């Protein structure tokens, strides 16, 4: 059991050990084709692919699917890591390296061992795990900052809002730390953004 | 580096292999002990303890210094899970057992693995990190259905309301997903519901 | 009168240091001569980082202040030098873009502090180890977010690592973690790859 | 600009309360070392029989206020005829007073801390610290070897835990000329209570 978790582990860093750089793009399983989130987030895909940048997403149905349907597109590398779980994820058909983990701990240590940057589309709790998760490793320093840009300003907002009335205005986190991560509606506004703050298109 | 992640968890695991039942608590690492959430959570897990339940906190400061006294001062075990950071977390001294992790990866599995029950102080990314962590693994069936409650309404109330409004509200998250956590800020509503859904006081 | 003083030299950095970002500091030795490896090996550097995009941010006097200054101000970023009035007097070397200047210890590291998401250190004095167990501290207790900082000399610094190895860590003085705080390095393709490795914003 | 208080106003505030406790507060120590130091260590007692010395012979003792030599600082001058200081910060990770200050102030900055302490003393003693100790030390080394603060004594306590540091100094910076021979005697290192008092009396520490 602990056997397969590290032979997952070797197959990733194997797969993706020439890969650089990269972006994640987080979001819904549940995302139709036809939403306008799915189209939003398969035209950025295919654009950051085309400046030269791997998109990494989650290999399975939704927004993990028009991440890597432009990605697959674009010039650069599809990856997909896919989580085996009850309720079955089956893996997109766009994916140039397609990798499989029993367990999520080591899909999102490749998330974030890989990556250089963070799009999330909305999702649901497996998404806000995601996300975090990456403000927390930024914020203690366990990995390196990096841009993080919530797209959905609707949708995220509330959460933002949030965040300052309640986790800000006790001083449970710090200016900085809401400082971690923006929100845009914006392909444009967004590519820009992550250039910005260290994407290497 | 790979060697000292595993060491690690060998050595909880050895640790923890009598421990049944347990609650863990999370919540900040910046509440003072002056603070009503640092009296409430320390009495809580005073109550819990002196009921046969194990208390596994975070093992540093704040909430994790307020549930690791109680318990403490409880019948039964007080558990830390410190973990190492830039950012130093002192290792509180209120812990029968104190364990040390070098990655949040290790340290959350512990949680997982060895808890029934989450109680959620308010806390920052971490702490919500954690609280999303716990809701995925839930919901997607890799760790067995648990309570969880969020204790803070005024804290709490904005999250679950946005939650509500925006990923029920969307079809990202089912009804009974939004079913999976609790708030309250009544100790005896609080004891109740934690036994009222498994917890074997 | 007098604290009237130091806040206007701080609102005086804050306004000249508005947009430069992203930026490192380099500390050292203001006794190192003009024709040492380290003054070299720190205008190498502070080159290669401006080029890179990033600002370099020294102490504005001579000795490795003037090498970091020297080399980043032959590149694409700006140079900037915190000068510090001493009873003996150090004089500002020509090198820097931005030259402000402090009254005190206090406002000088407040704004290398602020402003700066890595630290170098070449060898150095007592002022050197003033500013590289200060950063140290505010890292560990949470004032300033966690950053890369490199030892320049493994010959140099690998006593005083030795010595908090064996008599820090070992009697519980510090974190587990905190040796983990900073990497000692004498390669400038090591040290370039560790600060972008780490969160300096490289080009 | 948005019309806000400045952050400014908080430190002003704290040193006029450090200025407003500390008037009439002369002549002081300032014991420097680890808030980490066990109650049961030998550091832990030498210190707090050496600050109730210093306390009773009238010098004021100031600590960082905190557990550790902290504690063993301020309860031997609590005990000690002279008053016991502690200048406790305010940190992310709550760091609790120790229950043996006369005089207890609060810092949200080690900035405004440190200048209280190098404001208010004439003299230092380190016993063996961590990282924010060797701050303060290399900080007031600094401090004096420039003439921003008056000359004091300075002495490091323990020699064999000093040593590896001590031996470090001498074989790379005064070795390499990144400091001079007046710069390593800025600080004097001991084991013994008699030695140190009688050091810190010769060099201008006002004794009974």
């Amino acid at each position: 059991e602990q056997a397969r978790y590290d032979a997952e582990r070797r197959q990733a860093d194997e797969a993706l050990a020439g890969v650089f750089p990269a972006v994640s793009i987080f979001g819904s399983a549940r995302t139709p084709q036809n939403h306008a989130d799915y189209a939003f987030a398969c035209r950025l895909a295919r654009r950051l692919s085309d400046s030269g940048i791997a998109v990494i997403s989650g290999g399975g149905p939704g927004i993990m699917e028009a991440a890597n349907k432009g990605a697959f597109a674009g010039k650069s590398v599809s990856v997909g890591l896919n989580i085996v779980l009850p309720h079955e994820q089956k893996p997109n058909p766009y994916q140039d390296i397609a990798l499989r983990f029993s367990r999520f701990a080591e899909r999102k240590a490749v998330f974030f061992r890989y990556s250089q940057a963070y799009v999330v589309m909305p999702g649901g709790f497996g998404t806000l795990d995601e996300l975090f998760e990456i403000l927390t490793l930024v914020q203690t320093g366990k990995v390196p900052p990096c841009p993080i840009v919530l797209v959905g300003k609707a949708f995220w907002s509330g959460l933002a809002e949030w965040i300052n009335a309640q986790l800000l205005a006790r001083g449970l986190i710090s200016e900085g730390a809401v400082s971690l991560f923006a929100i845009s509606d914006d392909e444009d506004e967004i590519v820009a953004y992550l250039s910005e703050h260290g994407l290497q298109t």
